[PDB]
């Protein structure tokens, strides 16, 4: 039974989970096939073997299991157990993204912007990030705003870019809170507010910790704030130590 | 340019069904499984195209054969309700299971009921409880009231009235129109929870506010017979008897 084999996986009983998933009725379950591949891919209960993992990913992916064709596209991108191939990764990332897979839609948006494994398409890449944001991945909101802040595929509208930064700032994204705090400083798409800029750099330290400290250590050395010695400098350690 | 299938999906989400079919019916978009399922749904509702439940199942099948869980659910639902195809429960459980195996919440709610009652599949109490748990993990708030029934009746597990109440409380807070009735029953029956009349009436009200017909007929009998220590109100018991009346009106 496949359902009992998944409960054994949650209990880290990897050997007993493998036995239930190898049952003839469970071996035909794509969710069980993808889990068997994950065990060989990480070495849980067996030896780590990416080549055997891909054969189980392929079985479940050929049934249309989105989670599997994402794992298979990952093996093509990282070259684990197979030759690194970006054209084949996009082929499998697209199969999963068409089924509302959040991480796959993030992959599709990233590779379509850069042109890796597929033709560069700013129009289609913006569509992928919208679905990725709608399907859970809160990192997509900041990626969407860059299309409007730069005019890629759409008309350069700094006001629409801030709308997506705000949506990403509510849900706790460091990159979105970075752009929002920057929009409050340069008055891009939103009226200037020195207090709210600093307020969205502070919340950007609670959730995540990007290199807004390159701007933090720069304005204390601006925005209605008197130049602080300790501030303009203590922000540079966390900007250099994490580099 | 932009993708036709992706454009049609966001056009449907914008409630612009006429423009969506213009992009969905393009040859390249008709290969997308999500677009195929959306075409079938629009054929079912007659939005952007003439209504046709038989053509709807043709598009459901094209996407269900690609492994799209939504299409596998809609195709299985067409077999249960007989929409666009002759009714068949052994084919409904086949496509419900394919979708439920892919973490489809509404399909897992079907597998739990069909394995509890034994329709189309051999009855299994332990397997049915695991489906309802998955439906609760995947966002369907109706699963909590169904999970608690396993403990109120001792089906596959030990008869625990207390833990049944805890699931009714969870479903009641999630706004489920069915868990509030079972929770109000526990407050009145004092099963698995101490008796409370003023709190039983509250959940009986919220249950009817969500459209629970069984709660309305129980609430009308309380306002009429004067139960749970409150003044009899024949005027309000009529309002809950009339709004409990079900009628297969034809639009």
């Amino acid at each position: 039974n496949a359902l009992t084999g998944i409960e054994l996986y949650k209990a880290k009983k990897y050997e007993q989970a493998m036995t239930h998933l190898m049952t003839p009725d469970a071996q035909k379950n794509p969710a069980a096939q993808n889990l068997i591949g994950y065990l060989y891919d990480k070495g849980l209960g067996v030896e780590k073997n990416a080549e055997i993992a891909n054969q189980w990913y392929l079985k479940a992916a050929e049934q249309g299991f989105a989670k599997a064709q994402f794992n298979l596209g990952l093996s093509y991108e990282k070259g684990t157990g197979i030759s690194k191939n970006m054209v084949e990764a996009v082929k499998w990332y697209r199969k999963a993204a068409e089924q509302n897979h959040a991480k796959a839609e993030m992959k599709m948006g990233y590779l379509t912007v850069e042109g890796i494994g597929t033709q560069k398409n700013y129009k289609e890449a913006l569509q992928w990030y919208r679905r990725a944001a709608e399907h859970g991945d809160n990192r997509a909101y900041a990626d969407i705003g860059l299309f409007y802040d730069q005019g890629n595929g759409v008309k350069k509208d700094p006001n629409r870019a801030v709308q997506y930064y705000i949506m990403g700032a509510e849900k706790g994204d460091g990159e979105a809170q970075l752009f929002l705090a920057d929009c409050y400083a340069k008055a891009s798409g939103i009226p200037y507010d020195a207090d709210r800029a600093l307020y969205w750099y502070k919340e950007s330290a609670k959730n995540g910790n990007i290199t807004a400290m390159k701007v933090l250590s720069g304005i204390y050395k601006q925005l209605g704030i008197e130049k602080n010695p300790e501030k303009s400098r203590h922000w540079l350690e966390m900007a250099k130590q994490k580099e």
